[PDB]
């Protein structure tokens, strides 16, 4: 099969979860930390289908590679950021997750960016430009907006990918106790 960028389907929500749980995770959110994997799981493959979550499959393109999905990139109006988060509350959980309130409630972007949150890739797939692929195609999408991301201060290779497509420096944010750049283009 041919390798392909394209808009998710509801039915790569199951891969797409395995990839927000990973970010999750590195991120070390409290309930990621203390709610079991399986339970988690499926609250994010139905954050992607049942309801406009941040992680909506409208808000998601993915790269398929051999009938699988390899990797994805998350993006989004920031001025409907927090719109976006509150749709978490109209997912079917239990009530054990429901406790810990929505994943992300801090707000990340600005209202005049259209903010790229995630671009993951699975362990498998690296090495072979995929999030580089994602990120250019994402941006070639639509030349009349400010798109803006979050960068790990500690992670140096993705800040010159960022920089080398054209982000720059738009000052830093805390989320979650780590520090990220902030980046526009």
């Amino acid at each position: 099969s041919n390798a392909m960028i394209r808009q998710a389907r509801p039915e790569d929500r199951f891969d797409i979860a395995k990839l927000v749980y990973m970010v999750w995770d590195d991120m070390e959110l409290e309930l990621v930390k203390h709610l079991p994997k399986d339970m988690v799981l499926d609250a994010i493959e139905k954050s992607c289908v049942d309801a406009t979550y941040r992680t909506f499959y409208q808000h998601i393109l993915v790269y398929e590679v051999e009938n699988k999905v390899a990797g994805c990139i998350i993006s989004y109006s920031g001025e409907n950021e927090l719109k976006y988060e509150k749709a978490w509350e109209l997912l079917d959980l239990p009530e054990e997750i429901k406790q810990y309130g929505t994943p992300l409630p801090v707000k990340e972007a600005k209202d005049d960016e259209y903010y790229i949150e995630t671009i993951a890739t699975f362990a498998a797939y690296r090495g072979r430009g995929i999030a580089t692929k994602l990120l250019t195609s994402l941006l070639e999408s639509n030349t009349h907006v400010k798109w803006s991301l979050n960068c790990d201060i500690n992670n140096e290779a993705a800040l010159k990918l960022y920089k080398k497509v054209g982000f720059i420096s738009d000052g830093q944010i805390e989320l979650y106790k780590h520090m990220y750049h902030h980046l526009i283009v």
